[PDB]
């Protein structure tokens, strides 16, 4: 784990973004933990979050012509990421997002799209976004999320490998479940939660 | 006017958000100028727009405890505005936005971000009919909070369906204060300084005379 990843983890934890309980994921999976990016709830949180995303984007070297954020979590995420790119990297990118109701807000959806979202579990959201992206004649160059939960997709291979294989894109993340776990191994009163996570990973992990 | 207002006008003009000609408004009137805030659609546009909104909020001095951006157009505005306040004014504010429908899994609920509480600053681009606010007010009330103000980009300052303006209708029907980056009068004052904008200035003056205030 690099220093910036440790910083991101501590940032997320200081904001109670990582929750433990009986959750039912978008994919229907019953998870013992949930990463809620909606909890980066103040302007300072949003600002820093965008800085993390922009840094990852520029460091990746992936070429893209537009930033797309799927509703709803992707909306504030794409907005602050777009702002960070312009303010700190001198990169002025057209941005776009959809209505969850398709109907789009922002620039025209064209070119090589960089989709930014909070997490990737089974790859459902990415698949839903692609319906919209392909409907506008655009392509998918990459996907960047805060947390790669490192779970399988619709089959046996990881959700990431499936997405990369299906759309010929590159998926990158700020941190992975592994990084999060390594960090938590250092903290007290986490044993039970970590055990629960492992039990879960034995079933959907890859 | 303040420098940020002058700067906002040039910015809007630059990105073609503000344009002159003949446009049929929702009311059916023929306006000699139109403001399409939806044209601010790149990262830099978003960055600057948030800086201007923040300037306008700080200028007003109105106190608030939450920045609320109604779905969907208000989400990016509230987001970039929240970022500008924290980055350029050292004012860290909670933000929040609504979902059009409840989430059937995960964290559930119909709100994203902060809890809807306290003196809310509603963030938007423009107010035409002056009724889209009622919907957001409903949500704000459903959570027991109060509407402290409404932040918009441009106040067209033209009467609604009867005598008063859409903005004045909002302030009287909700008891809040509407903060605007600029107004029709600021536009007139701007064109006044630019000699080439002579013919447009005249058309905008005529329109304000007939529909203004
Ligand atoms: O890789 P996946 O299996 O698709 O899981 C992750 C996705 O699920 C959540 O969206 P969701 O629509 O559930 O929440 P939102 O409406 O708050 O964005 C999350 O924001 C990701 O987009
Ligand atoms: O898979 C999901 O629905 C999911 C998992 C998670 O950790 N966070 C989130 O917002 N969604
Ligand atoms: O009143 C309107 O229809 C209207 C005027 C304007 O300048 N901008 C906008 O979006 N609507
Ligand atoms: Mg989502």
């Amino acid at each position: 784990m690099k220093p910036y990843q440790r910083q991101f983890i501590e940032f997320a934890l200081n904001k109670q973004v990582l929750k433990f309980g009986e959750f039912t994921l978008k994919s229907g999976r019953k998870s013992p933990y949930f990463f809620n990016a909606g909890l980066f709830n103040t302007g300072r949180d949003l600002a820093l979050l965008g800085r993390f995303y922009a840094e990852a984007l520029v460091d990746s070297g992936i070429e893209f012509d537009l930033l797309f954020g799927p509703a709803y979590k992707g909306i504030p995420i794409a907005t602050t990421t777009a702002v960070a790119l312009a303010e700190h990297h001198d990169k002025d990118l057209p941005y776009c997002f959809n209505r969850k109701e398709g109907s789009l807000v922002g620039s025209a959806l064209q070119g090589r799209v960089m989709l930014v979202d909070d997490v990737i579990t089974a790859g459902t959201a990415i698949r839903e976004s692609m319906e919209i992206i392909q409907a506008h004649g655009a392509t998918l160059a990459g996907v960047l999320i805060s947390l790669d939960r490192q779970e399988r997709g619709r089959g046996e291979i990881s959700a990431i490998q499936e997405v990369e294989r299906d759309y010929g894109c590159k998926v990158i993340s700020i941190i992975t479940l592994k990084d999060l776990i390594a960090y938590l191994e250092e903290k007290p009163d986490m044993a039970e939660h970590l055990a629960a996570v492992r039990a879960y990973r034995e079933e959907f992990g890859v």
